[PDB]
């Protein structure tokens, strides 16, 4: 019933969604909503790349932009109508979510520009971006377009923005492909799962609301938390607990701290294993450090899985970024200042000499 649009951009947001493509074939096979994905790419080489998508839905736009968001913006500009028209030809939808890291010069330039021309043409449509931060150690560039990337979004007014910290969820060490693919498993696995969870109880698109409730709260920032019980230990309360602690996030927002203002919480198994008013009283301890909580049941045979869908009231690890590049960009200059310093130094120290020649 649900018209779902999903636009990876860059090649962070490609991989994503080449995830969401990966797992989703599996879905399809367990059945026995319109679901549309576009990778969308200035460089080729990643499109080709990837495994899980139709060459239909790998949307190439020519011209190098590397890091730069300056020549990502001209590039969107360019290419706009060209980019539009594609979504264009896929009919009406409901849902959108735009994939990418906040830190590229694709993803991050095109992403907040496509999202403003997006909710001119679906007003109606609920638009949410799924916003990849960069690891901590990465470079000066990266953190500084993470930092006018995040303003940026928050500017064009979308419908909340789920947070992806990759430093949070880093692992593998200095196997960043496997990094990677750790994290975009586990964005593609709660979007998906995000997807199923809307489209089962729903019987009208207005049934978004409390969706767009969560994510429009607070900061208009938020994340996914999630958490799959096993057999041995099937209990809800414990998984709910799970999915709302920093482990269990995409983002680690500390919820016993009173940062999140608003959840989600979807609880989805084999009917056995619900217990209703269990579910409520768990679900009614949260309104201790969340003020509002709304929740979801849906009947699917296997052990419980637990997402909680998250919108911050605050986000010091955000402001921590801001800082680290506002750190980043000073130390540059200073720099430059080092260098006029010491070339005037040499200067003064030149002329000394000079004139202790002329007086020989
Ligand atoms: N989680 C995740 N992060 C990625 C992936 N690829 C790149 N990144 C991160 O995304 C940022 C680079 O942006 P990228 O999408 O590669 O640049 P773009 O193609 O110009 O938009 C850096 O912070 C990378 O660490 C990926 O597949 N998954």
């Amino acid at each position: 019933m649900l018209n779902v649009l999903m636009l990876g951009v860059g090649q962070c947001g490609n991989r994503i969604l080449d995830a969401v493509n990966r797992q989703a074939f599996g879905g399809s096979r367990l059945a026995k909503s319109r679901v549309e994905t576009i990778a969308i790419n200035t460089a080729i080489n990643d499109l080709k790349e990837l495994k899980f998508t139709a060459a239909k839905d790998r949307l190439h736009v020519p011209n190098g932009v590397g890091a730069n968001r300056s020549k990502g913006k001209q590039g969107f500009w360019e290419n706009q109508e060209m980019i539009l028209e594609e979504i264009e030809k896929r009919g009406d939808f409901d849902l959108i979510f735009v994939m990418t890291s906040v830190s590229g010069g694709t993803g991050s330039s095109f992403s907040p520009l496509m999202i403003h021309e997006l909710k001119k043409r679906y007003k109606n449509a609920t638009i949410v971006p799924i916003a990849v931060l960069p690891f901590r150690e990465e470079g000066t560039i990266y953190l500084q377009n993470a930092a006018f990337c995040l303003r940026e979004m928050i500017e064009v007014e979308a419908d909340g923005m789920i947070l992806v910290d990759n430093q949070y969820l880093k692992r593998f060490s200095g196997d960043i492909a496997s990094a990677y693919d750790r994290i975009n498993t586990m964005v593609a696995q709660r979007l998906l799962f995000l997807i199923e969870a809307l489209d089962s109880e729903m019987l009208s698109v207005t049934d978004l609301g409390d969706f767009k409730t969560v994510m429009n709260g607070g900061l208009r920032m938020g994340t996914l938390g999630y958490y799959q019980a096993d057999k041995k230990s099937p209990s809800i309360r414990a998984a709910i607990k799970n999915s709302l602690r920093e482990v269990g996030l995409l983002y680690p927002a500390n919820v016993d701290a009173g940062e999140a203002g608003r959840a989600m919480i979807v609880i989805q198994g084999s009917r056995e294993y619900l217990n209703v008013d269990e579910i409520t009283k768990e679900i009614e301890s949260l309104t201790e450090t969340i003020g509002h909580v709304f929740k979801g049941i849906v009947i699917k045979k296997g052990e419980p899985r637990v997402l909680s869908v998250l919108s911050l009231e605050r986000a010091p690890g955000l402001v921590e970024l801001y800082e680290k590049a506002k750190w980043a960009i000073q130390e540059e200059r200073e720099r430059k200042d080092r260098a006029r310093s010491e070339l005037y130094e040499a200067f003064e120290q030149i002329n000394d000499l000079e004139e202790i020649y002329h007086h020989h």
